[PDB]
């Protein structure tokens, strides 16, 4: 229901991209309303979790070169977790996709000045 | 002892029958509470009904009808949890703000129940007296 697939140029190298990715204090700071467990740590690559909390599914952080620095691309597949169907048919999904992109770009935006 | 704790009362000029039956509507509960999901655990009638509550919140919900007046002073009860939260997440947030917030959902609820029973007959429909 919330499907994501965003990315934002940093230039720097992705050795301290991953090490500001992985930041667990961040992760708090970042997705208040989820709890992030990791499924597969990809070193320099990046990291991929299974999500709980406010949203249950999946999210992952993938680094490529690009450029002078890498490419951070930002993935999230979940859904508002356990709700019933007459929830859903009350929730805006797109208001709420707009809002979990703005949370992956304070994210992106942050790694960035920090590491540049 | 919980995260959000609720105990108010509302006076509503009407029949116990009438409440109870006003509060337990499945379909009232949506509109009143949209991010919990309600089981039923006892209904008592005249007197009220017993929750569990599923959803944002875990825990235990009521309503209970005293007589007073020409009515019944709605109780509205509440304790919960914020679902599933991790230790670092209930240290970050506002309880006195959220308790706040489900307060004033439950105040909406009885006096919606308030006003929709106390209601004065429509106009020009029978019995014109």
């Amino acid at each position: 229901s919330i499907q994501i697939a965003d990315e934002t140029y940093v230039a720097a190298d992705a050795a301290r991209v991953s090490a500001a990715v992985a930041d667990r204090c961040s992760w708090r700071r970042w997705w208040p309303d989820l709890r992030l467990q990791v499924t597969e740590d990809r070193a320099d690559k990046g990291i991929r979790w299974t999500v709980t909390g406010a949203l249950t599914g999946t999210m992952e952080i993938w680094l490529e070169p690009s450029m002078d620095g890498v490419l951070l691309h930002y993935f999230l597949h979940a859904e508002p977790t356990g709700v019933a169907a007459w929830q859903l048919a009350r929730m805006n999904l797109a208001r709420m996709t707009h809002h979990r992109r703005v949370a992956g770009k304070k994210m992106a935006f942050e790694v960035k000045t920090v590491l540049e």
